[PDB]
């Protein structure tokens, strides 16, 4: 169908622009402590802590697979990769207050990227 199109485009569109945010976000991290999934060769008893695991390769995989209908979806994802960290490490760790960094910064381009999508629908 014609529709079926329609959807498709603006889904690859939704796709081209949470891609941008995506990089913009990981330029936030530069560090690269979020980059890859915690090591469970490195991390063993990891899942005994953390249930959802999230990382941005993670999210890029999920993201060139068009795997995110919508922003909100996108952002779970983002917030996992925080809270996680915020979760599994100390306070006075780099990993911490890495996680604490990218979500300040973050705030601001996620704050943006809504009205981007709301507005181009």
């Amino acid at each position: 169908s014609m529709e079926q199109v329609a959807m498709e485009l603006r889904l690859t569109e939704l796709t081209r622009l949470l891609r941008s945010v995506l990089d913009q976000l990981q330029d936030k991290d530069p560090a690269r402590i979020f980059a890859q999934p915690v090591s469970l060769k490195e991390v063993p008893d990891y899942l005994d802590h953390i249930k959802h695991p999230m990382d941005f390769a993670t999210m890029r995989k999920r993201l060139e697979a068009q795997g995110y209908k919508n922003l909100h979806e996108f952002e779970e994802d983002f917030d996992l990769i925080i809270d996680n960290c915020m979760k599994y490490n100390a306070r006075d760790t780099v990993f911490y207050r890495a996680a604490v960094r990218l979500r300040d910064q973050g705030g601001v381009v996620l704050r943006q990227a809504r009205r981007e999508v709301d507005s181009i629908g």
